């Protein structure tokens, strides 16, 4: 479907949107292993390690989530984004730390 090879020759600077915090509810964290490209509105445009608040899983073809950093919302395919608790390509963090900070902080227990 339209599969190639991705090459964006550009570069934005983008402020680093934290993650909200004192989180509570029926919601999965998930991370994109491949970038993908919204082909219509209904669908979500996210890339390679880019992470997503999984909204609706009840149909495993696309799962609607809501865009953590940029704010997006619509629907992905859950062949290409796995959660970060069960993460089946974790190969890719392992090998691949990509970009993340430090967890520093013996106090919490």
């Amino acid at each position: 479907g339209s599969s190639g090879s991705s090459g964006a020759s550009s570069s934005f600077s983008v402020v680093s949107s934290s993650y909200p915090t004192g989180l509570t509810g029926g919601v999965t964290i998930f991370v994109a292993l491949y970038d993908y490209e919204a082909r219509t509105t209904e669908d979500l445009s996210f890339k390679k390690g880019e992470r997503f608040q999984i909204i609706n899983n009840t149909e495993g073809d696309w799962w609607e989530a809501r865009s953590i950093a940029t704010g997006k919302s619509g629907y992905i395919p859950s062949n290409y984004v796995v959660p970060a608790d069960s993460i089946q390509a974790e190969e890719w963090y392992f090998g691949k730390m990509g970009r993340k900070d430090a967890e520093s902080g013996p106090s919490s227990g």
